[PDB]
C-alpha cells in the first residue's frame, strides 16, 4: 500500500479514518469520473464515491486523494471526516459545502434588477482572502496545488457568513502519482506550460487568475480564447483586460501575480496583505457590481 509524506509526516491507508458503513446514509445527489452525494454519518457530509468499474490505477488515485486532504489542518482547506473503503463502491467522507462551487455560486448570484444587491465588493474580496489564506497554509507547507481555480473551491454557504475553501486536489494528486487536452492551461504560467517546472509561484499565478474570475463574477477566462490561443498570447506578454468595473487595486493584484518571471511575483504573504487593504479602502468597496440584465 502507497505512502504520503506531508508536513514532515509519512501516511497510509491505515491512518485513514474508516467510517463503517452501515452508519453512512445517502440523501440525495449533488451533480465526471464517480458521483457526489449529500449524506448523513447526525453529521451532515459530501461523499465522493469511487466508480465499481474502474482500473487499479483509478483506485490508487482515489486512496491518494484521501491521504492528501486528510492531512492538511486549515480552516481555508475543505475537511475530510473519513473514508468507507474497506466497502464498494468506495466512498471519501467530506466537509459538506452547502454553498456548492464558487465559479457556479458567482454566476448564479450575480447581481440581477431581481436581486440587485445579490453580491458587493467586499463579498468578492472576503471569498479572494479566504482562498488566499489557505494558498498560503500550502505554500508555507510546501505544497503546490497546481489548478487554483473556482471551479476547484467550495463555499460553507450562499448566504453572508460563507467561507470559502480549496477542495479538489485532483491535479496535485496526479502528479504525486491525462493528456493535454485536459491540462488548465489558461491558469498555468509560462514555465508551468513550457518546461514543466511547478513551485509556490506557480498557484500565485493561477492565484491571479481565480481573482480575476472572482471579479468577472465567473466568466471563464481569455474569453473567445482557446487553450492554444491563450498560450501564444501569455507566451509574449499577453494579460487580460480588467474584469467589469473592477476596482484598480484589485486589477494590479492580478497583474502582480501575472509577472512573467517567478521571482517577480508575490508570495501568499503578500498577496494577503494587498487584498486586506484593498478592503480598507473606501474608494475599491463602494464600487458597485455590473448588473446584469
Ligand atoms: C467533491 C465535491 O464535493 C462537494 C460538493 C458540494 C456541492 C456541489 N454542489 N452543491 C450544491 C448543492 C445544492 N445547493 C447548491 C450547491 C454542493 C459540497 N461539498 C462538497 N465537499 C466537489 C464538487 Cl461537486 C465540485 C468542486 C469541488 F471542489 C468539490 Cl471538492
Amino acid at each position: 500500500n502507497p505512502n504520503y509524506c506531508f508536513a514532515g509526516k509519512t501516511s497510509s491507508i491505515s491512518d485513514l479514518k474508516e467510517v463503517p458503513r452501515k452508519n453512512i446514509t445517502l440523501i440525495r445527489g449533488l451533480g465526471a469520473f464517480g458521483e457526489v452525494y449529500e449524506g448523513q454519518v447526525p453529521l451532515q457530509v459530501a461523499v465522493k464515491t469511487l466508480p465499481e468499474v474502474c482500473s487499479e490505477q483509478d483506485e490508487l488515485d482515489f486512496l491518494m486523494e484521501a491521504l492528501i486532504i486528510s492531512k492538511f489542518n486549515h480552516q481555508n482547506i475543505v475537511r475530510c471526516i473519513g473514508v468507507s473503503l474497506q466497502s464498494l463502491p468506495r466512498f471519501i467522507l467530506m466537509e459538506l459545502m452547502a454553498g456548492g462551487d464558487l465559479k457556479s455560486f458567482l454566476r448564479e448570484t450575480r447581481p440581477r434588477p431581481s436581486q440587485p444587491s445579490s453580491l458587493a465588493m467586499l463579498d468578492l474580496l472576503h471569498v479572494a482572502r479566504d482562498i488566499a489564506c489557505g494558498c498560503q497554509y500550502l505554500e508555507e507547507n510546501h505544497f503546490i496545488h497546481r489548478d487554483i481555480a473556482a471551479r476547484n473551491c467550495l463555499l460553507t454557504c450562499p448566504g453572508p457568513g460563507r467561507v470559502a475553501k480549496i477542495a479538489d486536489f485532483g491535479m496535485a494528486r496526479d502528479i504525486y502519482r491525462g493528456g493535454c487536452a485536459m491540462l488548465p492551461v489558461k491558469w498555468m504560467p509560462p514555465e508551468a506550460f513550457m518546461e514543466g517546472i511547478f513551485t509556490s509561484k506557480t498557484d500565485t499565478w493561477s492565484f491571479g487568475v481565480l481573482l480575476w474570475e472572482i471579479f468577472s463574477l465567473g466568466y471563464m477566462p481569455y474569453p473567445s480564447k482557446s487553450n492554444q490561443e491563450v498560450l501564444e498570447f501569455v507566451t509574449s506578454g499577453g494579460r487580460m483586460d480588467p474584469p467589469k468595473n473592477c476596482p484598480g487595486p484589485v486589477y494590479r493584484i492580478m497583474t502582480q501575480c501575472w509577472q512573467h518571471q517567478p521571482e517577480d511575483r508575490p508570495n501568499f504573504a503578500i498577496i494577503l496583505e494587498r487584498i486586506e487593504y484593498c478592503t480598507q479602502d473606501p474608494d475599491v468597496i463602494n464600487t458597485a457590481l455590473p448588473i446584469e440584465y
